């Protein structure tokens, strides 16, 4: 086993085909698989995997109940199995997760119990980590990235999110090997969701307090890094108001709320949305010539992936294998699903970039 | 790993045994089962495979809806395993697949979304093809062959039948190494179902617009290629007029309609087809000395493999191994089951030819 | 993988523990598994498997149908593992079987279509063998005898039981390496169930037309070969009369009809049997010191192993393994069982020889 | 493979973090799960697996009945699997086990029939064990200890806990290489749960005739053995009195019933116990500086780590790595379910031990 390297060029992405689905992003799901929630997606050099949340059988479970933070565990399964008890892998005890590997073991960091954080290297218990700020520490609920050995991943304290504090750990061989504070005095920054290139570490947060774009973050290995704030009118959160001129300043009107999203920045650049916030139907994502951080740049190209589905969190992940100077870039979507018979499991859809156009496509 | 290299010389055919036989070719299927369509069988150095579309899981599929081609997955398992979830291999999305190993990887090449085609080698998105002359691609619902590394395919365009246009292309690590138009004017040629001997590929097509025989093709690594049109009163397609006299033309009498299947040119040479075209009971096999290109050639042998079954596609297949000069090749046959509770899955039959004769079996 | 050798010395056996039970075997049966009939058990040299023959799914099948041999297909499982479908490993078509693996590949004779047997080395079709004497051949229904890469197997042949003609096949990766007819005449010889030792192969077979006791064969690898007949009171087969006086003639009385079972020759001697032929309940083994075949040998001690349940079936298997000098020896029962909703699959018990002696028990 | 070693030096342990929690842990169990009773949890050098007993599968099993020993046998799983019957693996027959790894095969005994015990290594029958003293044998219930290739279990006999006699054995490659009579007189000592430590071996069984408090076990390779009584308020046993006053001999009030359960020694001290012995709803682990057999030691700190569950067995294991210096300790705690309609299986829950402090958590 060898240091998984990522690569330090981006594809370039002109489009965009799913590479996955689940089958209750089109029928209903069957009442035995796991109901699942917080689904994300992370790839080893050897395959790619679904990681989610727990929230029992959907044949053990009653419509009536409604189920709790503390009975909730963290599975994992190969992405392309559905979550079946036979394909099910326990990872670690939880409601919240995040996993990255590293070329040898899988990472996985947990919030359980009074609300702090396990670490776990390889299926066993390497690290904990505690709420300083109060209440319940929060992960990324993304998969977090590896590079050379050591592992990055983003961590969020606080009772509110007026009151929100956030560290960036380094992690290696399951154990902290250090943290940076994060200034995110003013504003707010959950559920990042990461991609690796040009040796710079680029996170997409959600504003849950006082904004309807994205706050974005750039750190490189020394920690040394800088938020930025996307200068266009292509507001990414949900619930949001309406598109506005572009500006280097953050939205604030229906800045409260918000739900887990990215944006990809590049020679191309990208913005996923969620197309209805209304209703939370359909996911359009949108491309750019040249930077989300210039008031200059310029919409060009509109793909609308999703129209008749219930959508939710999507996230960033970077498949790894020897391919080429190019390094692949993917993201996953979490649509409603329900069982056979009631229910609100989730299922994943993903896609990868293409450096070809594509045609329009309804998914 | 070393490139698949098929055997040049095929083994001599007087029989046909079944290797394998589906559990809805007898009774019924599990409700928990994945409903199957568009079967076929293509195999690596290492295992056979079995792939197919997925129409749902048959507990979570009501009768009353009739379900549809952009809800469709293609997914793969072990021939001689069962189609449960857990035995399930997801191999991309998409309505329509075919697909061969090269003795690297798996090469899968599906119909998805607007009706284009994706190709993926080893699971990951190496290539996509686009229709040009209008209306959706559709692939050979068959294996393709690969042969050193390189990989053949068939793909149809255009609005209908009459119009058909047809591209032989050739695959190297799943991405297009250059393709070939077929020249089809006059008619058509669909479902084509490959082998490969002495130097040459053979595919028997599938007329849907003037024709009740199969038009035949020859072509070989450098894309020099002849059709041949089989002189033989017996008539391989379905729906079909009536057997007639031996004749190098095209039989046009009931030549509208059609499903794939095969012929075999050789020493011996065969025709299968449906028994009974109408109520579509049945299946036969038929040998010939030497070619069915010949007016000369004289029915030999009829086995009746099938009676009391409901018959559809068939198609041919060869596996791999050091065996001997000898290149073995068989052949799948789809039949109509039903689950526990309605339903209409497919489930398939294998045979493969030995050199002794057979006795007279209905399985 | 080296070819699989036996031990020329048999342990010491002086009692009987059990090394495995079905769930069937104590409660119902779960209506998704496989419903199984011809069970038997055969060592490879890593692991043991339990072949048998499908009825069909227990959940699929109606109680009203009778099924029939020409629907039926071959299944092994690992030993210790449920025949649900999942756990199923496609064997080969056939409504009869049989098994040995001889240190390289698992070799299958079965029974199909017209009553041909098919043998399979390693999941591939390597030899056919055709009825001459009429009517369908039969294989023992029981593992065959693998020792130094080659195997041993009986196959029966004829329409009746009065008219039976015995071969004698042996195989080498899979092909016939030849056979030698058995002089059966005046007798019935059928489903022997076989073990090695001291160079030498012994089979018990069952004589269902004019014998109460079991015909007992020895061979070695050169094919010279002796019947030998059981001189004791101890009446093995089922039905029977009465126990009698001990003579190196046949008992005719009751000698017709029968059931697979079997008979150790050793230092110690056992006969195994049916406790009572009418009901088919319970089964008894029984020691004797020195051998079967002299009148003057005395009975010493009687395990009743099972009481409650109806029996049918009973077999021999040798595991392999280094263990030492000694090589070991089991047999399996099989024994009626009931789905969650009628129907009446049958499962196994498995016992393994210990060299003490040991407590009485019911199972 | 290598004969597994543990540490000498046993980790500091200041807290305890849950590594696996079952599913009927919270939620109810779905019904084609088995159902289990006397689970624990031993581990190979590769993997911990969860040993229990089954009671047949829930579907398959109405209220009414009363289930019975004689048909129970003893099944593995991987620990963090559901016991499925796709994930089960048989072990042996018997309605009490005890099993421990090597560093080659797994060494299970099991009790069974007559009520002696069968020793299985690597899955087939090496060695039988018989009653001296009478009525049925009893495994400790729990992991037994493995070092350096030879491995320790300790061996119940006798018709009543006044009259009870205990054995030490020593196997080897799952033959007995000999046993040591313990020296029980004036008290009882069952289901004892053992770990490894400082060339000793530390056992605490549970009295079932006339004490509250748990004798205690230390004993070496060379079967040199002393019992220590613990000198502490802190009853462990259930059900038991009410807390008292420090002091070296035996607890008599409410001294007789009992379960299984653990105290550890070492530099920090630990007893475990369930909360409240009526409703046996909860389950403490308290902590104490120093050992538990002087009087003069000190309760330090008490961790409530369930408050809600209906608590059972508990008992200790020790995972191997190569990790460090420290060998680490784990223990299981046995927890009432039900399935989806009534029915009483057991689930686990399985916690490690941490060097640093931990929060109060109610799990
Ligand atoms: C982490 O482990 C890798 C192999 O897993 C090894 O090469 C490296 O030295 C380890 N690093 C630390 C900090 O222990
Ligand atoms: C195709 O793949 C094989 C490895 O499978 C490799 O050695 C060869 O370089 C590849 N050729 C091309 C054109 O990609
Ligand atoms: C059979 O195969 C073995 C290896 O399994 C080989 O060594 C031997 O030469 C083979 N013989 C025949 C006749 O196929
Ligand atoms: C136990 O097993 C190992 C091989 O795995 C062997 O070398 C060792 O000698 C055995 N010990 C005994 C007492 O048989
Ligand atoms: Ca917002
Ligand atoms: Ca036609
Ligand atoms: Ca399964
Ligand atoms: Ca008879
Ligand atoms: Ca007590």
């Amino acid at each position: 086993a060898t240091p998984l390297v990522l690569g330090e060029n981006l594809c370039s992405i002109n489009g965009w085909v799913p590479t996955y689905r689940g089958e209750g992003t089109t029928g209903k799901i069957p009442d035995e698989q796991m109901l699942t929630r917080q689904n994300f997606v992370s790839c080893s050099d050897k395959e790619c995997r679904r990681f989610f949340v727990s929230m029992g059988y959907g044949t053990t479970t009653n419509f009536a109940d409604l189920i709790v933070s503390e009975q909730m565990n963290v599975y994992s399964v190969k992405l392309g199995d559905p979550p079946t008890p036979d394909k099910l892998k326990f990872e670690a005890v939880g409601w919240s997760a995040s996993s990255c590997h590293d070329g040898f073991q899988w990472t996985v960091l947990s919030v359980a119990g009074d609300g702090f954080v396990s670490i776990l290297y390889g299926g066993i218990i390497t690290d904990t980590i505690h709420p300083t700020n109060g209440g319940p520490l929060r992960t990324q609920a993304s998969s977090c990235i590896c590079n050379d050995g050591t592992c990055y991943t983003i961590i969020a304290d606080g009772t509110t999110y007026t009151a929100s504090s956030h560290r960036l750990y380094r992690l290696v061989n399951g154990t902290s090997a250090g943290w940076k504070a994060l200034d995110t005095t003013g504003f707010n920054f959950e559920f990042p969701t990461c991609y690796y290139t040009s040796g710079k570490v680029k996170c997409t947060g959600t504003n849950l307090w006082n904004d309807a774009k994205r706050p974005f973050l750039e750190f490189d290995q020394s920690f040394t890094y800088t938020f930025k704030e996307p200068c266009l009118g292509f507001l990414g959160d949900t619930p949001r108001g309406i598109d506005t001129t572009n500006y280097c300043d953050k939205t604030t009107t229906e800045g409260e709320g918000g739900i887990q999203g990215f944006m990809i920045e590049g020679s191309n650049s990208w913005i996923g949305r969620i197309i209805n916030p209304g209703s939370k139907k359909g996911f359009e994502i949108y491309k750019f010539l040249g930077t989300l951080f210039s008031v200059q740049t310029v919409g060009n190209r509109n793909y609308q992936l999703l129209s008749n589905s219930t959508i939710g969190r999507s996230g960033l992940y970077q498949p790894a294998y020897e391919s080429r100077d190019c390094q692949e870039l993917c993201f996953w979507i979490e649509i409603a699903a329900t069982t056979k018979a009631g229910l609100s499991s989730n299922d994943l859809i993903t896609f990868c970039g293409t450096g070809g156009s594509m045609p329009d496509v309804n998914w």
